[PDB]
């Protein structure tokens, strides 16, 4: 077998993706060496399915403190303990061939080659994110707004990097960084389709040979308390159950969680509510135990594909992060979108005014319950919310051509899968 190696950033919305690629192309016949640091799995409960090999690495470092100083110790323990991993995995057979690492990560495109492997980055947000990127690297812009193939954006629809306050700087520097070798790279991925963004791809593609592979989602390494959520959402009907969810970093205030639990709860609508565990104590004091349980589930995390496929889920309040839209763009499931930083600001105006598939919250910098709550009419009960329905099942059938036999990420995988000869 080719034996391809696999290294996400350390974080939820970057290992899901690639682990997605990685369980395709394992299904093709490769070899797949996942790479996780040691923080990353001691959340890993689940692996023996993947038929994938784990191995990991030291955190090399919590980032959030100083990330100019983090990001570059991480950086550079990763350089030497991938080296290092490479050295002995090249004392076994199948012996690794290609590195896929997070485009974030694009000094290791010097450990791939280093090593004597091919090197693909792989962009987990899409390409007219990206583009943000590339012009900010080209500094044609800095941290009305008119990009090439972009719509026109207001400041708050760019990528919110002064969220981060001090961080801001390094950040951005980042983000940009993602472009700095990519003339470079073998490989340049991105979880896109086509028809999702087709003039800011063939723009892309008249610059580097880039692969659209997207949707990689078709499946967990952690836990996902999955019994108790589909057995939850099998007793509800077709259309009635809001699904919420911030994703995997983003943190509210208990200000924020109480509009977000009242909006809920005044709405009358079933609701399965995604709040990690380590984000519980700011509820309100009696809403996971009683108040949500006429007509809410609240649990720590859930299998967010299944749920987004499940024909009870109506519409989708979202953090807007890049995994969790095009899931629900591919599961056919409008959204509430509600942005909290990052690329996150950027995906809610694509969602809201270029697919057409959600409407945004106005903030007040709270979002109150009542805002919340016209959102949720909108979408359940409003004409507006019909529209939004139907432009979504459009996007699923055109997601379901691309990675189907003749689509265009399908062709993409096959071209990549068939390069590695
Ligand atoms: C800054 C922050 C904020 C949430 C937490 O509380 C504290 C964090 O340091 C955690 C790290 C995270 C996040 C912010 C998003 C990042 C830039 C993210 C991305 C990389 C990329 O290519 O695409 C986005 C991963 C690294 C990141 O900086
Ligand atoms: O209860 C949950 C919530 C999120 N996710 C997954 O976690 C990822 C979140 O990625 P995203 O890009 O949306 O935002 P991030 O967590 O990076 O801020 C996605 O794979 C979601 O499907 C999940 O499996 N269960």
């Amino acid at each position: 077998p080719i034996h391809i190696l696999a290294f996400p950033f350390p974080a939820k919305g970057h290992i899901n993706p690639l682990l997605h690629l990685c369980n395709r192309l394992a299904s093709k016949g490769f070899k797949i060496t996942l790479i996780t640091t040691v923080s990353t799995l001691k959340s890993v409960k689940t692996s023996k399915a993947n038929g994938i090999d784990i191995e990991s690495i030291p955190d090399g470092i919590v980032m959030e403190m100083n990330m100019e100083l983090y990001f570059k110790q991480f950086k550079a323990s990763a350089i030497e303990n991938t080296t290092k991993l490479i050295q002995k995995l090249k004392t076994k057979n199948p012996l690794p061939k290609v590195l896929i690492y997070d485009s974030s990560m694009p000094w290791i495109l010097e450990v791939a080659h280093e090593q004597g492997l091919l090197g693909a980055s792989f962009f987990t947000q899409p390409c007219s994110v990206s583009a943000i990127y590339y012009h900010m690297l080209q500094g044609t812009i800095k941290l009305m707004v008119s990009l090439p193939y972009l719509p026109l954006l207001e400041i708050k629809d760019l990528p919110g990097v002064q969220q981060f306050e001090d961080n801001s700087e390094a950040v951005a520097e980042l983000l940009a960084d993602q472009f700095s070798n990519i003339d470079d790279v073998d490989y340049v991925l991105f979880n896109t389709f086509d028809a999702l963004e087709i003039e800011v791809v063939n723009w892309m593609g008249s610059k580097w040979p880039i692969l659209t592979v997207g949707p990689t989602a078709p499946n967990y390494l952690f836990e996902t308390n999955t019994e108790v959520c589909m057995k939850w959402l099998d007793q509800r009907e077709i259309d009635t159950v809001i699904y919420v969810s911030f994703g995997s970093l983003a943190s509210l205030t208990e200000e924020q969680m109480e509009q977000v639990s009242q909006a809920l709860i005044r709405s009358n609508c079933y609701f399965l509510w995604v709040v990690r565990e380590e984000e519980e104590n700011k509820l309100p004091k009696d809403f996971k135990e009683t108040t949500s349980k006429k007509k809410g589930l609240v649990i720590n995390w859930c299998p967010q594909l299944d749920v987004l496929a499940h024909k009870s889920v109506a519409c989708f309040m979202t953090h807007c992060g890049w995994n969790s839209t095009l899931e629900a763009l591919c599961s056919g499931v409008p959204m509430i979108c509600m942005p909290q930083w990052a690329d996150q600001t950027t995906n809610a105006k694509l969602i809201e005014h270029v697919w057409k598939i959600g409407v945004g919250v106005n903030k007040s910098g709270i979002v109150k319950r009542e805002e919340i709550e016209d959102c949720i009419r909108q979408v359940i009960e409003s004409e507006r919310g019909k529209e939004l329905k139907r432009n979504a099942i459009k996007w699923k059938e055109l997601a379901k051509e691309a990675v189907s036999e003749g689509g265009s990420s399908c062709n993409n995988i096959q071209e990549f899968s068939s390069s590695l000869l």
